[PDB]
């Protein structure tokens, strides 16, 4: 299984299908797909765990990657059995997700806490508890609770997309620290990111 707070499972949250791939609620997918490309980790079909998953070496550590294909609000139907099967404790999991409460171009690493209204995290925390790490990728908030659907299921304008893309790229460069267990340093260096 996992070992200490070396990160050994990186999950990206999102919805399946081309109609959702460019939407804000897929920010976690964007990060994990880009991470998989950086390190040459194949993301392959994983019907057993209702997802797409991979395994490979990141900086000398054996790491698994997971994209649930459940739809966002059923994400725990993938993450929970996968993490349990591979004996991965929450403390060794990083979940990348869109964050309504932060601006586009802001990105933070958080350990613990609740779902903050995120319907994918809501499906996960009841099962494994809160003590996993999160890569919170700012997407902004549309105002009212009404509008949250269109917001997250929208395609950001180009300036916001650029801001998010630069923050995601920055975070990719800090995964080495995370797989090495250097969570405090990673948190400082991720949270310090500015777009300009």
């Amino acid at each position: 299984g996992s070992h200490m707070s070396n990160i050994s499972l990186i999950v990206g949250l999102g919805n399946p299908g081309s109609e959702y791939a460019q939407t804000r609620h897929n920010a976690g997918f964007w990060f994990v797909e880009q991470l998989a490309d950086k390190y040459g980790i194949t993301l392959k079909n994983d019907p057993k765990f209702h997802g797409i998953s991979g395994r490979g070496n990141i900086e000398g550590h054996d790491v698994r990657l997971l994209l649930p294909m459940t739809y966002m609000n059923r994400s725990g139907q993938s993450v929970v059995p996968f993490s349990k099967f591979y004996q991965i404790a929450p403390e060794a999991i990083l979940i990348a997700h869109d964050e309504l409460d932060m601006n586009p171009g802001v990105i933070r690493l958080k350990t613990g806490g609740g779902h903050g209204g995120h319907n994918g995290l809501r499906d996960i925390v009841p099962h494994i508890g809160p003590n996993f790490h999160r890569l919170r990728i700012g997407i902004g908030h549309p105002g009212s609770k009404e509008r949250v659907s269109g917001h997250v299921l929208g395609k950001a304008p180009s300036n916001e997309q650029s801001l998010m893309d630069g923050a995601i790229d920055h975070a990719l460069s800090k995964v080495k620290l995370l797989v090495q267990g250097q969570v405090p340093q990673a948190m400082n260096q991720i949270n310090a990111y500015k777009p300009a």
